[PDB]
């Protein structure tokens, strides 16, 4: 029939279409969507923002979401092959102007940050006033030590609201921030505090995360002994509790803001200023954002992809040291004006069910979040989610990863009560903002598909064995983009040709994601895992997700991983890690026969090929801080924090 297959499910394909809910369709109250009701719809509006004619679009666009203080006159300009991408190069504007500023002298007292503490009763609202008032405080603050334009500025907080601040005092004088996952180890920051040159950072006495103390200071007192460019260090009080400070090197957020004015002036900053570094987990890749192109896409995609409307109140429960924090827990929603989330615990702190007391406290309208925390409350039952409201939620957004089918109705089910509109939004720290997901108000969804390309965004698909593209349907390849989009990254920090090489030469004229990638009989997009991961068994090439997604539909699966290694007979073969839920009884079924019914299941639904080879039962897999699996240690580990070990004495 067709040659692409949809993720494993148990559901059938022809239940399988999720059209637009009813609180997307206008009904009930419901803001009405800016696109809709229908594939139609989408269409219509994508064809303006893609092709010859595509610049008076995103001309219009850009003037009427940002705030300029100097138009711009050309609307693009570069491309691919040298990395001299440009939008709107002669406008001027500031970042923080447009997530504060203007928000601020249109209504003061809305609330800008809801701030959800590590322990639930010290969560507060923080308006657009204080919340500009502490930006041009610190903004006041850094040009006391000197800092400048175009300098860098480490930062190490965690998700307290006051990080936020710290951002957007940065962006208001145009200084380029450079912001860390609270929690790196000192080698880790040190690593990035060295790279980006920086010569101020900015960092907690403490974090506090699931009820459990991060001891920034003292990691950052580490990692500076070997970061001789850095000078000024401002320390926030998030605790109190006693850490060490170096006499005129460190100095207490509180008393140099105390001493400053509660407004800053905003230095005018150039379209292709940069905005920001981050550093990706060879050696970190610090990935440089310019500034208009970067908020237009944060401010388009948050409007469209989540159906923004102005009174909502945005969940999205990242962590900033993440691009998903950057884009759409600060820049996105504070530049539309509505009021996001700061998020400082776990999704099982105090117990599995404070996702769902947060939402129904605050009435949350969008929740955004990964799979990985999906799939963890997955595996604590159903009881911490069937007796909450929830209906304040119209759509339910999840990034970092495949998402399988099984948690894909999980999340529908549950959190959504199939109300809810579900985006799986695909995208990457290089490309800034969203580049495929489904509009909330007109795409029916499919589990596990990313659907169609934002605005601005137009891909193919290419066979790696040609380096050609595929024309048509129902073809399966690697995901390329065609042109540049507004919001791409523009340089690796310091280091061009690792940006050139990594994304612009593997297909000359394309920009190369990294993921595998098919495009079904509808035209509808499935991101299927990392090209890296790809497992070739005999000529056919499995994808991470097809594999994982059959495997969970396994009772008592809570989580898996697949990974490839050297066969003498078919190349490649499979080599599956199961995490099973905690009450399952392992010692009723033998594991053994566990073996055999999940070779069966992966048989029957993906082929005889594709059944793992051997099979290793774990407590959990290694990952990153994001909920990244770790697929290359496994594959390296079949091949000769602490879940490492683990894993190296199962395999022997
Ligand atoms: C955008 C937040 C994560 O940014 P990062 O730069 O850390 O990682 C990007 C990678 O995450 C995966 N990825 C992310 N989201 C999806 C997704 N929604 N579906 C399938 N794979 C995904 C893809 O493999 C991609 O190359």
């Amino acid at each position: 029939v067709h040659h692409v297959h949809p993720l494993p499910d148990s559901v059938p394909e022809s239940e399988d279409l999720f059209a637009p809910p009813p609180r997307m369709q206008g009904k009930e109250g419901r803001p009405k969507p800016h696109i809709g009701p229908n594939y139609e719809s989408y269409v219509k509006e994508w064809a303006k923002t893609v092709g010859p004619n595509s610049d008076e679009w995103w001309a219009a666009k850009a003037r009427e979401t940002l705030d300029w203080y100097d138009d711009f006159k050309t609307v693009r300009a570069g491309g691919f092959e040298h990395g001299d991408v440009q939008w709107f190069p002669e406008g001027t504007l500031n970042a923080a102007y447009n997530c504060l500023d203007r928000h601020y002298y249109k209504n003061p007292k809305k609330t800008a940050i809801i701030y959800e503490a590590d322990e639930p009763s010290e969560s507060r609202e923080v308006s657009y006033e204080e919340l500009m008032q502490e930006t041009c405080r610190v903004a006041n603050v850094l040009k006391s030590y000197g800092v400048k334009k175009g300098d860098a500025v480490s930062i190490y907080l965690p998700m307290t609201w006051q990080a936020a601040a710290a951002f957007l005092a940065c962006a208001r004088i145009g200084a380029i921030h450079s912001a860390v996952f609270a929690g790196f180890s000192a080698e880790s920051l040190r690593d990035r505090v060295n790279d980006c040159e920086c010569k101020v950072l900015i960092t907690t006495d403490e974090g506090r995360r699931g009820g459990k103390t991060i001891a920034t200071k003292q990691i950052v007192d580490a990692a500076l002994q070997q970061c001789p460019l850095v000078e000024n260090v401002l320390v926030l009080r998030r605790t109190g509790n006693k850490v060490p400070m170096t006499e005129g090197r460190d100095k207490w957020w509180d008393e140099e803001c105390a001493k400053m004015p509660a407004y800053c002036p905003c230095e005018r900053m150039a379209s292709e200023d940069p905005l920001f570094i981050l550093y990706t987990s060879g050696k970190p890749k610090g990935v440089v954002h310019s500034t208009a192109g970067y908020l237009l896409g944060t401010a388009l995609t948050l409007k469209y992809v989540f159906d923004a409307h102005p009174d909502d109140r945005f969940a999205c429960m990242a962590d900033i040291g993440w691009i998903t924090g950057h884009s759409y827990i600060i820049y996105g929603p504070l530049a539309n004006g509505i009021t996001t989330a700061v998020f400082e615990s776990t999704p099982v702190y105090p117990t599995p069910s404070r996702y769902w007391d947060f939402v129904d406290k605050w009435k949350a309208t969008q929740l955004y979040t990964a799979p990985t925390a999906i799939r963890l409350l997955r595996r604590m039952g159903e009881d911490h989610v069937k007796n909450h409201d929830l209906s304040s939620l119209r759509v339910l957004g999840s990034v970092g990863e495949p998402i399988n089918p099984e948690a894909w109705h999980w999340y529908n089910d549950f959190a959504g009560k199939n109300q809810c509109a579900i985006v799986d939004t695909y995208w990457m720290t290089e490309t800034g903002s969203i580049s495929i997901a489904p509009l909330p108000g007109a795409i029916s969804t499919k589990p596990g598909s990313a659907t169609f390309p934002f605005f601005g965004m137009d891909v193919d698909i290419i066979d790696p064995q040609t380096g050609q593209v595929l024309e048509g349907n129902d073809v399966e390849g690697v995901l390329v983009a065609r042109r540049p989009w507004p919001s791409i990254a523009r340089t690796v920090y310091r280091d061009h040709k690792r940006y050139l090489e990594t994304y612009m030469k593997p297909y000359p004229g394309y920009f190369f994601f990294g993921d595998g990638a098919a495009r079904d009989y509808d035209g509808y997009m499935w991101i299927k895992g990392r090209v890296d991961d790809v497992i070739n068994v005999s000529g056919h090439r499995l994808s991470t997700a097809e594999v994982e997604s059959a495997l969970i539909l396994h009772k008592g699966v809570a989580e898996t991983a697949v990974v490839g290694c050297a066969d003498d007979l078919t190349g490649q073969a499979v080599y599956a890690f199961v995490t099973m839920k905690p009450e399952f009884d392992l010692k009723a079924t033998k594991e053994a026969d566990l073996s055999k019914e999940l070779a069966i299941q992966v048989r029957k639904v993906i082929g005889p090929f594709a059944a793992p080879k051997k099979i290793y039962l774990v407590s959990d897999l290694p990952k990153t801080r994001s909920g990244k699996i770790m697929r290359r240690v496994l594959r390296k580990i079949v091949a000769g924090p602490q879940i490492v070990e683990e894993v190296k004495q199962k395999v022997t």
